[PDB]
């Protein structure tokens, strides 16, 4: 709206979380990956900001996807792992990965929801070390 004094950031469709050509692959280390990863991960206290893709207009970020290239959220991760979306635990581990590294770069340093990654990532990164064979 020409009405908008404060710059709003239009978002762009969701990631994909089903692919209709892959078959249906179960591995033990992508149970691992939903059922002690991301459920670790979605019940912490600091999950919230991360468990549905960034609204920039709702959360007045309208420079969100011009930093951003490549979105990642935990809500895709998931839905991801549980429509059997990846082939891999690497493919939702690079997942993770991205949704973190958004963050890292977006915001600054010691912003509030960089410390919230943080203890995330650690979490995260110690739930990976226990990966299954
Ligand atoms: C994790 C995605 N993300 C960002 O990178 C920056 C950001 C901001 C917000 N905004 S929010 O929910 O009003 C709240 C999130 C916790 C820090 C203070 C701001 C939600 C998610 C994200």
């Amino acid at each position: 709206h020409h009405h908008h004094l404060v710059p709003r950031g239009s978002n762009p469709p969701p990631p994909e979380t089903s692919n209709p050509n892959k078959p249906k692959r179960q591995t033990n280390q992508l149970q691992y990956l939903l059922r002690v990863v991301l459920k670790t991960l979605w019940k912490h206290q600091f999950a919230w900001p991360f468990q549905q893709p960034v609204d920039a207009v709702k959360l007045n970020l309208p420079d969100y996807y011009k930093i951003i290239k490549t979105p990642m959220d935990m809500g895709t991760i998931k839905k991801r792992l549980e429509n059997n979306y990846y082939w891999n635990a690497q493919e939702c581990i690079q997942d993770f990965n991205t949704m973190f590294t958004n963050c890292y770069i977006y915001n600054k340093p010691g912003d509030d929801i960089v410390l919230m990654a943080e203890a995330l990532e650690k979490l995260f990164l110690q739930k990976i070390n226990e990966l299954p064979t």
